[PDB]
């Protein structure tokens, strides 16, 4: 089948490779450079999968600019363009998904849009009513970066929305691209769940939600502990062993980072309007309150030390363990309030050039100037090359992952 | 070995139990009908397993009032009294447990003393210093009331604390009475952890407090399902299959409720003081938050009916399912919250035989009487039995347990 997917960021980039094994694929992107590297061979993030399928796979898969070019040609339009939240208008911004709706529906009259970025509960519906058309479906996305391909080729479930009242040819089209994500699976046993468009958007945003309360949660109890001189270990251990709790997703940071866990729980918050609730804004708030009290706990630790200066060092900025980006890095927030102090700050980030000329920041890629500079070493998740300068180093981690 | 155990209630009878099949187990209770019982070979709760090893096993296991005979003669002391939250103090009412480890320590100068009941984080510590000895150690309980002692046969995990500086002899005492548990176990790969007390005392209330957000947050999403008229089995479903979030202790209901998770979670709160955190406050809030939503939903039922008396009928008021008591029974603030209204309340309860004689509710134990005489009929968990009069019953129970 033609398929063409807009964006080539984690989502579009996973699927469009993913689906075209067998299917004819076209990706759309803005970006001359992405285009150009998938037209290559070549994947413009970090994913083992991808790139791996891409080198050896026999895929029918191209890219372009041509926006109308690509989507009049489309049998299906798979949309995973950003959906930023606008901290102003209490909001995600969702102009880059209505801007590729207006676009396809504009040069195809017979494709099905299928959204796979994060939408607000009833965007579907909303979408609709303003493009009178019931061609338009969510079919929520749930892998992870560093896995973004291995998450589709084992998926935990597939959902796609359908209404009772829609027409027999989107009714169809939102089975075959379920059954479409489901055969391209190498995993046997995979859930597929047909439900609304907003059950489906709620889905999404409660699942993340969900994970954001999780890390939240354990960050807490882990504030408690180091304000306690508790092992926090010990206690995490000790409830993990409950199986209702789990061994899982529960090692401790300076807060849950990402594009999407801070922006989907903001719009979740959102979308319940004035719907009774306590936790749902807790969420979002926990994760502010986290972060102020790590970067007090480095302050205190600073002003222990007898230094003309005192200096910080930032190892890393990545957004969790083996990503290659610093979308909501927490650790950056915690950096922004030590900035406030007579703190100086040097960040260790090979994966960083230059950092933007008003910082006042150092970058300093050289690690071995790095740990002779820093008075204390500040990190979201150890690394063994900090071993000779550990007494140093400032960490909550506590399992080496996520 | 001979071991006392004060408490006869869930925690109580099912270790006393448990540990009398190889060891010499006298349980102590102020209760004579509960002394009584257990001397005879009866259980004074609903348990399926005690009732079948005391009817059927060979237990060396006996009941008495008398406390200092008791205690005098044990070589090991388990305190399963109970630790009540008293919202005057903001705190737990550890009267029951004080009580008891001053009353052993008058008259046994050997035996360690090990808890049972929750305590405060802080607890041991707090109680050694009162006391001036270090014979007092932690060892959460992890029991579900209806499995009291199953999920002792087959346990999650087992824990006993014991400080770095005891003495040998608490330190071995500690290391027995965890084997004591591990080897009664019919369960064969069992995690045994010894930790600090104030390490252990934590794992007990951030389990339970895990618990707790759990069906805290499975209810906000539910008070969001039906105010927006979306399918909420749908949604849980969809986010379930997610094995980071499970399919497990995620049923809606009108708030968590049992003597435990109400009380925990608040006591949790109070040890923070004034540690940062957001989420642990939110995690209480949340159930009254709850509570008052199901009220006003059969507020409005109620008002779109024309009958001159308005009659609200309480199918069952079990604090969950299969559950032989009603303590803090969420289903019993939201009647309270319906008494304030010009509303009259008929209560089908059989486990009630009289509701106290100030109580304005009607109890109508003729459950043909009872679905006739109730305009709505409200309930935590659907039966079968109400399936004649289906349409005018109110419940967001979706998978009928917990
Ligand atoms: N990143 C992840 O792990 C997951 C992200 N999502 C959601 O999927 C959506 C996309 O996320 P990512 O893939 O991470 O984004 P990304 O930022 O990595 O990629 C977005 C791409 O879309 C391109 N683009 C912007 N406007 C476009 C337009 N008008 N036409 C064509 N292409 C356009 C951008 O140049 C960029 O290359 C977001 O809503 C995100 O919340 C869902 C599941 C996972
Ligand atoms: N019920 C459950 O599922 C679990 C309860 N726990 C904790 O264990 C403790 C006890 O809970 P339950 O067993 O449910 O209580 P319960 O209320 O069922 O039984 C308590 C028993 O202790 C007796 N008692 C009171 N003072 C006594 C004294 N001074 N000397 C001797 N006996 C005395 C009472 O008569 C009553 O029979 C509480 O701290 C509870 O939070 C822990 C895990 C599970
Ligand atoms: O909607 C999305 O875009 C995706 O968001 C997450 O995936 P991802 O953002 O790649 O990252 P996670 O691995 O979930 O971690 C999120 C943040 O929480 C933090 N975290 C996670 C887990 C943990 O134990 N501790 C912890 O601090 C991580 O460090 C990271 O900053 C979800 O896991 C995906 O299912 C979802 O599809
Ligand atoms: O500390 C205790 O005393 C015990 O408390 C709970 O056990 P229990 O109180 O017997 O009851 P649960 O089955 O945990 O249910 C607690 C409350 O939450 C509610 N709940 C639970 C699960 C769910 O999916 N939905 C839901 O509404 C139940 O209806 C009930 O009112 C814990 O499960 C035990 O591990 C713990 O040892």
């Amino acid at each position: 089948m033609k398929i063409a997917v807009a964006g080539s960021g984690y989502v579009g980039l996973s699927l469009g490779v993913l689906l075209s094994l067998q299917n004819e694929v076209t990706i759309v992107d803005i970006l001359p450079s992405k285009v150009d590297k998938i037209n290559n061979g070549l994947s413009p993030i970090q994913d083992e999968y991808i790139e791996y399928y891409l080198k050896s796979k026999q895929l029918s898969i191209k890219a372009t600019l041509d926006s109308k070019a690509a989507y009049k040609e489309a049998e299906l339009v798979i949309i995973a363009t950003p959906t930023n939240y606008n901290s102003r208008i209490n909001y995600f911004d969702t102009q880059h998904v209505e801007t590729v709706i207006k676009e396809v529906l504009s040069v195809n009259s017979h494709a099905t849009l299928i959204i796979k970025s994060t939408i607000p509960i009833g965007f579907i519906t909303e979408m609709r009513q303003k493009f009178q058309t019931d061609r338009i479906i969510f079919s929520p996305e749930f892998l992870r970066e560093s896995k973004a391909l291995y998450d589709n080729l084992y998926p935990s479930r597939i959902i796609v929305s359908c209404e009772e009242n829609d027409s027999p040819k989107v009714k169809a089209d939102a089975e075959k691209f379920a059954l479409l994500l489901k055969s391209a699976a190498k995993k046997n046993n995979v859930p597929v769940l047909i439900m609304g468009a907003s059950e489906a958007e709620a889905v999404k945003l409660f699942a993340n939600t969900y994970l954001a309360l999780r890390v939240a949660y354990f960050n807490e109890l882990d504030t408690y502990a180091e304000s306690r001189k508790l092992n926090s270990h010990m206690i995490i251990q000790g409830i993990s062993y409950d199986d209702r709790i789990g061994m899982h997703y529960n090692n401790p940071s300076f807060g849950y980072g990402g594009y999407s866990l801070p922006k989907d729980t903001k719009q979740l918050l959102a979308n319940y309007n004035n719907i009774p609730q306590t936790l749902i804004e807790a969420i979002v708030s926990s994760n502010n309150v986290r972060k102020s009290y790590i970067a007090k706990q480095i302050i205190n630790v600073l002003k222990e030390q007898e230094s003309p200066v005192k200096v910080v060092g930032v190892y890393r900025l990545i957004m969790k363990s083996n990503s290659d980006n610093f979308r909501e890095s927490a650790i950056k927030d915690v950096i922004d309030i030590l900035k406030s102090k007579d703190i100086k700050i040097i960040i260790y980030e090979p994966m960083l050039n230059k950092l933007e000329s008003e910082d006042q920041s150092v970058l300093v890629n050289d690690l071995e100037n790095f740990k002779k500079q820093a008075n204390i070493i500040v990190t979201n998740r150890y690394d063994n090359e900090l071993q000779d300068v550990k007494n140093k180093v400032y960490s909550r981690d506590i399992f080496g992952r996520d």
